[PDB]
């Protein structure tokens, strides 16, 4: 009963065991803070078009995987309003460059849970029955219930999308891969603060016969999704 | 306070740099990753890229040993029974002719107890230095690294070893997510692809030091308290 | 600069480093589901007076530690409304005995986040600046951000209270102790579904020169708290 | 194609999905330090017959599960020779009662990796293909690769044996249960420093319709093992 997605450096998933019941899409940190005007990334002066580029491709993948009954997971990087989960170094770095986590901005308190800027963008909003992971780090496994959730659902395969490619997306992929999950990175469904770093994070997956998994794109996924 | 000249900010961020709260970690300087006959060699990558950091790590190691800093070493590898080896990881390595567990000139590839898997003689651990044996790229995943760091009350980590974009970068991300303050020494790491090495380094610097800061062996040795 | 609380089998904390900045009270799972009429524990037919007994002693410890600026942590065992974090075995066991997690009861859906029965009882309600851990298991470290929070605050010492003694309280103490935290169990500030199991969980702490930490009571803590 | 083991409070595993490929025996900390003369437990003056009693029953369960191709896991509590993984409180407690971890005794350095006293006893020694977990705490999940190993092998069911019942065995069971694993405690295959604490740890499993899993014995397991 095998099915593959055309991918680089190998057809994904490795063993062809691609089904709705054992496969999840994860949409990482598609929040106003990371891709919208007035947010954290905007405050740092990075080019929002790099991180907005993946919105429509993720939209297409999301629609297709919803229609076929695949597990859908969303993440939000953010902190408790009391900032108890905010490392001192992380906070200081963000303040030094004028984008202080917890400080007020046009979208509310930066990367603070419950604030408008922190929420997932309307274009990729979750619907009921889709798990949201609230995380205080870049990696989606660190200090969350993601592993527990994945194991209860018996998820083996993860399709990664979202932003930023080299930070949250890459870290989540590394975490997942280290724990035995089989991951596909959709290159047109991520974007970064630096386009070269985006391309490099993608190439890093491919080395050593697919060290972190494999790489494809939104069109190829939609085409071959069972 | 004490600082090391680093990019994008002088490290550590708060100047709290002492022997008692700072560790060097030497990641995966094993024959499998940088020596002839090992895993990386089997894949056809250029061993000089991964051998380049040996002498600079040696200098940092000697200095930090002399000043009583905590020293940690890692080894990526698997139990002889391969119970800790994900099926996908194994399959990928077999597909490209460098199968984990399969026999080669240095023994079974990335298998604990085999010659190829051990730390190279140049950077061998001495008594009192903790070795982390890990089944993944990240040094926190499925190990006691966090426990060890917390018992010693380590706040600052200086990262060296190979490969820059795989084990080193993953370990840095893990550490940083948990609140550790990390310095990557750019001349003390190397990768399978030199551009990926440079990119992993540049990734640290974004957003005012998203994963920590970056320096080099000479600058560290010169300013180490 | 050392301070100790009279405890068994050794004066706590072991090294006398007892300060507001490095010490937290944790109040475990003082929810209607575990000690109130109509909840999970009531449904199973256990004697609510055993689990209600610790309310006033915890109240006294809470008031004292708040007044002296100690870190205060609360926990709630519970599940996401979609039950993504609910193991199949856990759910099945609870249904078999007529107290099914997620099923409707007089206080709402049993052990389901957002429901009246699941919330912390009014007597021990959190105030702003006190961290609440929402956990899908008995142990407060499993699949939560508790460790991350404790480490950012540099907490070394934990004073444990709440219910039930042999389940969530004991599991949390074991987790904390394994990771190097120095724990004090307040015996009059916990209670269980079986009084002998309560006493036994307490005695287990004391073996081997304090294998899990040490044991005291609410009066002794209040009297000697710096 | 369901199979059950006669157990209390419910026939185990809960869903009858009992197979060699998804079930592991874990033999916890059957080391000279915990059950042999000259070791840690002996130094504390506890009665070695309590902790030796389970040896022959574990032997029978081990032989049967080996013969039927079940996954076999062993654990060893212990510390690196440099004691980097040894919490200061844990060490201090052990020194206070004259059984200091790392200190020299008749079996070598107490609970120190590489020492004779620390190794698994010859009667229950591992054979090739059987995973050994080296752990610095009582819980077998804390700071180890146990979860990773279990997930790669797709283990759902765990049969727990070893010592001590109320410390390492119970903590491991709680950890496993919190993460969704289905656990059976074999009551004649464990023993403790206090026989009443042993019985209490066992009874704790049974509350609330099997809060931590279920309880059986070596004979019942061997007789019904598929
Ligand atoms: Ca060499
Ligand atoms: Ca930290
Ligand atoms: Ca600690």
């Amino acid at each position: 009963n095998r099915h593959f997605i055309d991918a680089d450096p190998y057809p994904w998933p490795y063993n062809g065991a691609l089904r709705p019941d054992n496969t999840a899409l994860i949409i990482i940190d598609m929040q106003t803070d990371f891709c919208g005007k007035g947010g954290y990334v905007d405050h740092m002066g990075y080019d929002l078009s790099l991180v907005q580029a993946p919105i429509e491709p993720i939209k297409r993948v999301l629609a297709a995987m919803r229609a076929k009954g695949y597990h859908i997971i969303h993440t939000r990087e953010g902190h408790r309003p009391d900032l108890a989960d905010l490392p001192a170094n992380k906070r200081w770095r963000s303040q030094r460059i004028g984008a202080g986590i917890g400080d007020p901005g046009p979208c509310g308190r930066i990367l603070t849970r419950g604030e408008p800027g922190w929420d997932i963008i309307p274009e990729l909003y979750p619907i009921e029955g889709e798990t949201i992971i609230d995380k205080p780090g870049k990696g989606s496994f660190c200090a969350t219930d993601l592993e527990l959730v994945l194991n209860q659902k018996r998820i083996e395969n993860i399709i990664l999308t979202g932003i930023t490619t080299d930070v949250s997306v890459s870290t989540t992929m590394r975490e997942a891969n280290d724990r035995g999950y089989e991951c596909l990175l959709l290159e047109d469904c991520c974007g970064a603060t630096d386009y070269g770093n985006h391309l490099a994070a993608i190439k890093m997956v491919k080395m050593q016969g697919g060290v972190f998994g494999s790489v494809s794109n939104s069109a190829a996924l939609v085409e071959a999704l069972p």
